[PDB]
């Protein structure tokens, strides 16, 4: 019941080819300690500048989106096959803003996920309720379906469980400064891991990390990570600052 | 009513990093008039890849799609800023890989193309009709609605159609190795001129290219490009092979 800690940082579609260079080489110049999972992901046109700045061992480089297809007819899109092609293997699925925005549907994200495990990639899969629905009291239910449908599309394959990292990002919470408090996050959190005991494994409960997300930042990170069901964070805007650096440092002193 | 051609090669989901770099240098290597326009369109991932291996000073490369707002919060997306940091001036917007099967709506393609052509961008922008609409005898309907689209969104700015590409590709014509007759093809485009000296003006109707896409390749594209109204290609699948070249030389003989 021992979990590794985990912080992801979605750069979103922000940037210059000169801020990819000057930004990825300040985090890799961090000391980054081999006991907590650190990942960033780039617009896709700069994976590329990314992954010949990063001269750190620990620092890893993710995708924000892929295709559910391989390799194909399909104008605008990106495959699993070119992500691993080019040495990646994390890759971010069903962030509100393509659900929410973009008609993503809650399949469609189940089998983008399943497809990227299948061939070996870890997968931060992303849930969460807009205002409206935790208005009409909503919340768990939302959170839920979003999950049983990769629960449907993995099967009686729960091995393919242990590369993914579940994401909670309330989406009232996206980009509005508007932190959940430790209750809120924690009490959909405790919910999450009870429907994973209960419809994959409570072995597997013990281990899967569960992170939250959602104008999280480095002034209002540790209290959420004293959380017992918080195993770290995806982190939006402030993954583009220098206090992204001051979150790794605190989160590995909070759960290591 | 002389028109400079252009031939553009769409990758689609295709392509490793090995194949990019070694790709682009053989297209590069080629004798390519000035003449003529050449374009070619990685997935974006690649784009930075082939950038690099472009060594021509005539070849230009597009990307395959963009976002319609600037910098923000917007998951899995790409700018026109971002494409012009690289330094690229072409985009391809609304292709029907993407309005059929993806749901991108008129308006939505029409705004894309508004945006990037007021930053300074040349766009080549796709029409098309399914077989079920042809059947339906709809076709001309399809395609001057799909462009009608552009017009309102421009307004009586028409200045920015100056940096237009149109491109005309049957949906059944897509992947299927089932190229238009030339009649067929010369049909609509003559369909979509006079729409053209309608809506827009006649003077700019005797300058901007239309060109025919969809199964267009080494054999069959030099009787096409007899065709007055057509004033070159968009190629897919025989873009990523060798008569690519070919073709690029047939234009040239043909039009110029
Ligand atoms: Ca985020
Ligand atoms: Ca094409």
């Amino acid at each position: 019941p021992a979990r590794r800690p985990f912080i992801g940082g979605n750069f979103k579609c922000n940037g210059s080819l000169d801020f990819i260079k000057s930004h990825v080489a300040a985090i890799a110049a961090h000391k980054i300690p081999d006991s907590v999972d650190v990942v960033i992901a780039p617009s896709a046109v700069h994976l590329s500048t990314a992954i010949a700045a990063n001269t750190s061992k620990q620092l890893r480089i993710a995708a924000q989106n892929v295709y559910l297809e391989g390799n194909g007819a399909w104008t605008g899109e990106t495959s699993v096959e070119m992500l691993q092609d080019m040495g990646l293997k994390h890759v971010i699925v069903g962030h509100s803003e393509r659900r929410r925005i973009m008609g993503e549907t809650d399949e469609q994200s189940a089998k983008k996920a399943k497809r990227a495990l299948e061939k070996g990639m870890t997968v931060i899969f992303c849930v969460g309720e807009t205002l409206d629905e935790r208005k009409a009291n909503r919340t768990m239910e939302v959170n839920i379906a979003q999950l049983e449908a990769l629960g449907k599309e993995l099967g009686e394959s729960k091995m393919l469980w242990k590369e993914v990292v579940i994401a909670y990002e309330p989406v009232w919470s996206i980009g509005t400064g508007v932190v959940a408090t430790p209750e809120q996050a924690e009490e959909v959190h405790v919910g999450l891991r009870k429907w994973f005991a209960e419809k994959v494994a409570a072995e597997g409960a013990q281990h899967i990390r569960i992170i939250y997300g959602g104008s999280a930042n480095g002034s209002n990170c540790e209290k959420l990570g004293q959380c017992p069901n918080i195993d770290g964070f995806l982190v939006g805007g402030a993954s583009l600052k220098p206090e992204f650096m001051t979150m790794i440092d605190i989160l590995t002193k909070t759960r290591t």
